[PDB]
């Protein structure tokens, strides 16, 4: 069994994390959980998710972080930043959007990794945003064992989340994404299924 | 001030009504709120969603009724056909994807509107299933005050809802589902912006 944590603030994208949450919670193999640090966030949707994890509560370790985006990103919480920053050390596979990318660029986690985020000019004055790899403009882009996408890019951002972890074959991946991005009438298509 | 009411029931899919709710609820006239049978339900994808309206709780008039698909439409609860049904009565705009759907189906609710859902030959038995109006292979429709979905076409879904309340002119609608469904760098080709 493997472990997937979602790391949500409060005002986050409902969007962004829809896809990866679940593909990955109905494997048998993977479990999916939310950490936050407040017990009850809302998404801009206006949805109220209970937290299963407080930051400080969670898991010491897990396969798989994910930062999704949000308004809530410009936070200086020393409890956030040595939890994500525990989970770079560890090496443990990481994949932020939106919101969530501004924070690593600040907090100098991009410094060695190709990436893409919303804006780069937002980052132009952060002192730790100081990238060895230039900021690439793509929907989504993986270097390693880190994933980064805007806000527009669930699907992209899902796409290269699966393949770094080994979710399944690409000819496999590239079916469950066609359909989430296309539909079933046009699957059917290029499928017949 | 228009309210929107999302219901979910447990086991909801992730994917569906998360392209509404922030559409809506960043508005200023528009507000989001869930209603479900449970204080808590469990999206499929693993999160844990803290309802605000248990059904019987809920406010008698609101403008439009959000019933999202998941696992749990099998369900023979007085309470929530009484909730839905009333919404009809009260001819609200509503609504449909996935399993939410298969609930309309077999409670005689698409019997006088053209419509669509994930799959016909699963309500061939159901004896309340007699429309005027029949099914149309698409992945969403709108007939009136009613619009149907599959569950691969939460854009689709989404687009057509937006449309039936008025949400916003069409070419307007039109481009926040472009950057919704193909992303910036799409759109920025599309449009500029």
């Amino acid at each position: 069994l493997k472990k997937a944590l979602f790391l949500i603030l409060d005002q986050y994208a409902d969007w962004e994390g829809v896809y990866l949450a679940s593909a990955l919670n109905q494997r048998e193999d993977w479990s999916v959980h939310t950490v936050s640090l407040d017990p009850i966030v809302s998404s801009i949707g206006g949805f109220k998710t209970s937290v299963d994890y407080i930051i400080g509560l969670e898991p010491a370790n897990f396969n798989l972080l994910v930062m999704i985006g949000g308004d809530s990103w410009s936070n200086d919480n020393k409890k956030l930043l040595h939890f994500v920053k525990t989970a770079f050390q560890k090496n443990i596979p990481i994949a932020a959007i939106c919101g969530a990318v501004d924070f690593l660029a600040k907090n100098g986690l991009l410094n060695n990794h190709s990436h893409t985020g919303n804006f780069v000019y937002l980052w132009k004055d952060y002192k730790q945003y100081k990238p060895i790899s230039s900021f690439v403009e793509k929907q989504a882009v993986r270097d390693k064992n880190l994933v980064t996408a805007n806000g527009t890019a669930p699907i992209e951002f899902t796409n290269l989340i699966l393949e770094m972890i080994d979710f399944d074959t690409p000819e496999n991946i590239e079916k469950m994404m066609y359909m989430n991005r296309y539909g079933f009438y046009h699957f059917c298509d290029k499928y017949g299924n």
